[PDB]
């Protein structure tokens, strides 16, 4: 029973918790064994037999946990569960088995959302019931205030706490580092077979992975609007793989624009030409009671390639880097000024954090900014992040379009420094909002089974959603038009919320929802306008509060009712206060009996939320809450 | 060198077996290649100067799964059911016990051709019921020298065609490892796919005990989970544990020394040659995940499908005896001797290795060369609507005994399996979608479900779906016909009162049943009832009210009321054989004429003997 073991699990949805846990294995690797695994990989039989267990986990969508991790999180919930208490009353809520564990837990997340590391908090408030022995206290990491930086400063501690307590660590010592990055441990070798995209996109985030078909793009704003949203048309191909229903979301992945992945490649110092398939192969050191058996592997991450098809549709190369990654870049740096601000920047406190909220940087415009830096290659490719997917709710009835899916895609673009710096596109958006229809589109169906419509078509539902988080409903209302039309059913009306900047530029499938009222669909269709110099600026949360505080409240108290609410997450805080009010001043109850009313609805699945993230007030809400939290 | 791509396309593996041997002859003439028809560009086709394919048909002439892409791509850039229900040559597995044999084969190499191809060879077929195998090898051998010419190579190593790729004794190694996956996380990694674990919920008998056979009612809970949703008519797929005692007889049988209780990997000796030795070093072979080696054999791997020829001439080369050697080399060579061997005792591994007690057995050939325990696949009999995050199924256990009912028993894998595991058990599946087997999209119009035995299985859902759509949507649909079929009306009816409720609540107009076993009434099949009971129902639903008619079950009873079917159009209506037959072909296409095969289920003896002798 000596070297001790260490599990390190995971979970994660864009990568951070798993390279946060990548680098707690290896500072672990000195005086433990220690072993790093997704939640989902990991077979909770073995848990009450673990020694230490370490835990870096994320938070998604309203408090939940990320997807890899919801089987650990039922699994756990379980063996726990005499009856009561939801994980949305305890964890995200509106205001034994394993005593020989020893464990500590690091979750990621942000102040933005209402539930703050809300699933970082159940994990290690469920170890803790289950029997087991907290060694640290939680720790968070805000992904808007030095989230790299808290991760260092826990991960100190907890490897100088389970140290102490295992009693071993008195030959491990006070301290890049690591399977960093160096120059004899990888290597680019020449492959002549080159996957598929969609097939190597499976491979490389390991998920079936169809190509969509593009059939049409067009504007839903007038065109003398100053922003853009577009409506997308994609034939799915008959494939099965892309059977949804309404509510679920599509996957998509996404190409850089080649004009940065070219200036990208045009500024690697060592790099085949940006166009030859190379597989990355890496020197792996193992060890043996021989001695050390050295010898070349598929590192095995990206599958065969060019570099250009590595940067344009499997690497991250517009999210500014991480302290880490910076620390690789100085020692690359040979200007003693220009290495020094890498090295300052390196710290994660606040150089960093105003350098990289300031100018939002690229890779490519790193690179420029510290021209004396040597980038190699190998560096980029396997330092960097995976391109992650972007996630737009369906907006199609597949029984209205059979083999078709459609998209309301906000097109995200901005400028950096305040509006000085010059303009960053989104990369999906601004992908979608360029592909060509003989170019292959990427993509796969999440169902979201939380966000269906009712069973039941008898009771009211009532839609709310500014802008694009109009997006799900469109389904929601084209498959009750075609119920009426052809099902022969007559299903209660709906009653929508709609919210945008200006009457006649901004709402967005006004006409089409106007077609759905006359129809049955809608009972009534109330909207809230931001940006008119005709009045005064409304949110949903206000047309709620001033027009319909009856009809919601008739709706949920006495006709069963659902309400839905889909967007911007600082919204859908909003709309649940504004909710909460209604029910108090229209039925006497106090902030007990009214957020117990609501808790109760989530938990009969009669209030759905639908996250989008943040994104609406991009810069003063991340302005806000960045100043106001540090 | 000309580059030789080999496509394949495959379920049980086979095709796929097929082509990896192909390819390792073509490498003697040609730059040769092998993948699947998904996990390539159909863009490069026509950039390709040689182009080999080893391709299954599934479903009822349907092209697999993973060469659906594939099929439709050269359909358009050059309908199906109708027409089959660069140099090249086909190569396609099938069984004569089908309809449309070969259909996905014969359709590659008809579309090839109306691309710009030119055909190297005729394309051969491959009856997995009579001499498969050997019709390949031949195939193989003379499709080599056909295009060894065609494309000009004169006098090379054409008499080198047991292979390179096959097992040898330090090509592997089993390497200890302290961590092993999650079995659904295992099995999403082995199977590429994306698979769930399910729990049982529970399990009941749908026959009468006094009955000698077996059916069992399965309820299963998703959990929630999103992978898991699916629509009445779908399938799901699942992946079964090996009996225990099978899988210890096995290792206790084996030579090699891995304790079971301990994870391993596999990692196979990668060699480079060079001009005075080799640059090597031992890669992980990476096709199973760490795991012990119980669990390979009970989870991962197939240790129930007797060895194929190729598999046995591997075997012969370590038993330490003379016979013995010596049988294994005749049945080695899949002719007479091995099809008589194979079909008359269906031998486990473990029974191979016991008729042959002196080959010595080394784990990795094993863990190596076995085919990877493949899921079974079944008809959901739930509707989502009803049984919200809830999956049942219908399912039939099989248990036959081996040389015509005088030998041991054989229980069917993942039937048995479901049919012992306890409450809570795991359960990994996926859902595959029927997307041809769905409710039609206008419920007004006229439905006739024909299927006997466990063929009622997705109308279970179609059934739930209706009442819950009469019941809680308040909608109306047209009322259906249920056509079933049955041994003995007190033994065999399962779900008898559920069908009769579903009748009481107007989702169903009329129930139809035959039965086969009566003691008194002659033997009536679901296709003698149509004729002799809704011979006129049905001329008008498929020809006046736009109906649509299901058949599910078994290969030979969909095919005997298809000609059933075509008939009822011949009398009842007036056309012949060729105008009924292709309206009937108007039906398939027009997407309301639903079939939807399990492949051959009953009369499993009888019928695949009488096969054997067809083409015998
Ligand atoms: C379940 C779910 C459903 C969704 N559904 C939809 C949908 O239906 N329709 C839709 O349009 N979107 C939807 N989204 C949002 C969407 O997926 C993408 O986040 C969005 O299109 C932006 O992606 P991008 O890839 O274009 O930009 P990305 O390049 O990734 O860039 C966005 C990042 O830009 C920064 N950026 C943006 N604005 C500013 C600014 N003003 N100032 C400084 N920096 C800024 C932020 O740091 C932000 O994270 C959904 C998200 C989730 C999770
Ligand atoms: C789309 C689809 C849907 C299906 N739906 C269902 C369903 O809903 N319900 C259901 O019960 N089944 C269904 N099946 C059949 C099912 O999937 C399995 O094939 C079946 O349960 C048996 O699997 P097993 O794994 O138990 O036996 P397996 O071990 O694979 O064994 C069967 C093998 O035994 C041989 N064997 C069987 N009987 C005999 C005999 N009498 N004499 C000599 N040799 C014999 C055959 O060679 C056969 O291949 C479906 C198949 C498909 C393709
Ligand atoms: N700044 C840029 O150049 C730029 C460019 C591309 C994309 N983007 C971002 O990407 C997003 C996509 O646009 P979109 O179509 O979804 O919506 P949007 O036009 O940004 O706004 C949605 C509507 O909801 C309102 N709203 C804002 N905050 C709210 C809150 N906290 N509670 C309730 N309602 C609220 C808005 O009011 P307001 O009048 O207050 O906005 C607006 O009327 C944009 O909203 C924007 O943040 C910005
Ligand atoms: N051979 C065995 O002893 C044995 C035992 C246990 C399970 N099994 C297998 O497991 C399967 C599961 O049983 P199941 O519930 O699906 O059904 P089943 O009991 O095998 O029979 C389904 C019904 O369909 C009839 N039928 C048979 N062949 C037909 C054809 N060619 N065309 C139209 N109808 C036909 C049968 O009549 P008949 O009376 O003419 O068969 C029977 O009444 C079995 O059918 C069988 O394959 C076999
Ligand atoms: C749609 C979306 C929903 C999110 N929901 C929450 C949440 O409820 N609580 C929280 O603390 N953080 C939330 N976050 C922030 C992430 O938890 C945080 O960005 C984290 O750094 C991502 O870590 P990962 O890369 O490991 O998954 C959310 C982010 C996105 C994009
Ligand atoms: C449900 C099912 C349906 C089948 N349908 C056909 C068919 O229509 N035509 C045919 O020639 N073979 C058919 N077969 C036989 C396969 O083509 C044959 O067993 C082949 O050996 C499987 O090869 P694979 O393992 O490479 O996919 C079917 C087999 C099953 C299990
Ligand atoms: O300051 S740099 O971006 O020129
Ligand atoms: O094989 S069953 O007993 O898990």
């Amino acid at each position: 029973a000596k070297r001790v073991k260490a599990t390190i699990l995971y979970a994660t949805e864009t990568g951070k918790s798993q390279a946060y846990a990548k680098t707690l294995c290896e500072i672990f690797k000195h005086a433990f064994d220690a072993k790093a695994m997704s939640m989902e990989e990991y077979d909770i039989v073995h848990l009450e037999h673990e020694a230490l267990v370490l835990v870096v986990t994320s938070t998604f969508g309203n408090g939940d946990p990320p997807e890899n991790g919801e089987k650990f999180g039922c699994a756990l919930m379980e063996m726990r569960h005499e009856e009561r208490k939801s994980y949305k009353v305890r964890f995200n809520s509106v205001s034994g088995p394993l005593a020989n564990v020893r464990f500590s837990v690091f979750g990621l997340g942000s102040r933005a959302y209402p539930h703050f590391c809300a699933f970082g908090h159940a994990v290690d408030t469920l170890l803790e019931e289950l029997g087991g022995e907290r060694i640290l206290k939680m720790r968070e990491g805000d992904e808007l205030c030095g989230q790299e930086e808290a991760f260092r400063t826990w991960a100190k501690k907890v490897f100088k706490a389970a140290c102490d307590v295992f009693c071993v660590g008195d030959d491990v010592n006070i301290e890049s580092n690591d399977r960093s990055w160096k120059r004899n441990k990888f290597r680019l070798t020449y492959v002549a077979e080159a996957p598929d995209l969609t097939q190597g996109l499976s491979n490389v985030h390991k998920k079936r992975v169809s190509a969509a078909r593009l059939l049409s793009r067009q504007n839903l704003q007038s065109p003398k609007s100053s922003r853009s949203t577009i409506f997308v048309r994609l034939h799915t191909n008959g494939n099965q793989e892309l059977q949804y229903q309404p509510g679920d979301h599509l996957g998509v992945f996404p190409g850089n624009h080649e004009d940065l992945v070219n200036a990208l490649i045009e500024r690697l110092e060592d790099a085949p030409p940006a166009n030859h398939v190379v597989k990355v192969e890496m020197l792996e050191e193992r060890n043996t009671a021989l001695g050390v058996i050295s010898n070349w592997k598929d590192e095995s991450r990206l599958p065969p390639c060019t570099i250009f098809q590595a940067f344009k549709y499997y690497l991250d190369i517009t999210t500014p880097p991480t302290p880490l990654q910076l620390q690789q870049f100085a020692s690359l740096a040979t200007n003693e000024k220009e290495k020094q601000r890498l090295l300052v920047l390196s710290k994660g406190l606040q150089e960093y954090e105003e350098w990289k909220w300031g100018k939002n940087p690229t890779m490519v415009e790193v690179l420029e900014e510290f021209p004396s830096i040597q980038m190699p290659a190998t560096l980029l490719l396997t330092q960097l992040s995976l391109l992650q997917p972007r996630y737009y709710s369906i907006s199609s009835s597949p029984d209205m379009y059979p083999d078709e899916v459609h998209l309301t895609v906000a097109i995200v673009s901005y400028h950096t420094r305040d509006g000085e710096g010059p303009v960053h596109h989104g990369v999906c958006s601004s992908w979608l909002n360029r592909i060509q229809a003989d170019d292959v589109v990427p993509c796969f169906v999440r169902g979201a089974p939380s966000f269906h419509l009712p069973r039941n078509p008898q009771v009211p539902c009532i839609l709310v959603g500014p802008g694009t988080g109009i997006a799900p409903f469109r389904s929601f209302w084209q498959q009750r038009q075609f119920d009426i039309q052809h099902k022969g059913m007559n299903p209660c009306p709906m009653v929508l919320v709609f919210g945008c900047r200006q009457s006649k530029i901004d709402h967005i499938y006004r006409e089409e929802t106007l077609q759905a009222k006359n129809k049955g669909v809608f009972r009534e269709l109330y909207t809230a306008y931001s940006r008119e110099p005709d009045r005064p600026k409304k949110y949903v949360q206000d047309v709620l509060q001033e027009q319909l505080a009856e009809s919601v409240y008739r709706a949920l108290k006495e006709q069963g009712g659902h309400i839905y609410v889909c967007g911007d997450v600082t919204m859908a805080a909003d709309v649940l206060k504004a909710i909460q009010r209604i029910m108090t001043q229209q039925g006497k109850l106090s902030e007990e009996d009214a957020g117990v009313f609501i808790s109760r609805l989530r938990d009969d699945n009669r209030y759905h939320e639908d996250i989008f993230g943040v994104t609406l007030r991009t810069y003063e809400v991340t302005n806000r809450l960045r100043s106001e939290s540090i």
